[PDB]
């Protein structure tokens, strides 16, 4: 049904293709928690581009919600 | 000598002045308040120049940079 929401803390420049490129205040869709084998790195949904990013580098948007489509 | 400072952070760069780093990236320092800019730097990363916050960086203690 939902997808968590997540705001960035910090800034974060994709060190490859793989990887979101974002800065700090943007919110973005959580699609899976350590995705694919992954600690830490989470597959996520920013203004239409998909990636991983560090989950520390979030925080979860208590009580919000994105729907899964 | 030109100061070596490390990234505290990373950053993204939204005009071409500004350099983009990640945390961790060592840089030379080459002009502390650049321009008479108040906590901006003029840094050489990778070979490229441009302006970043002082305010991200870590100056490194006895860490100098030497072009070749
Ligand atoms: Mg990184």
């Amino acid at each position: 049904h939902l997808n968590v929401l997540a705001k960035a803390l910090y800034d974060n420049v994709a060190e490859s293709p793989d990887e979101l490129s974002f800065r700090k205040g943007d919110i973005m869709t959580v699609l899976e928690q350590d995705t694919q084998g992954l600690d830490g790195w989470w597959l996520c949904s920013l203004h239409g581009r998909q990636g991983i990013v560090p989950g520390n580098r979030l925080k979860i948007l208590v009580g919000m919600y994105d729907k899964k489509p």
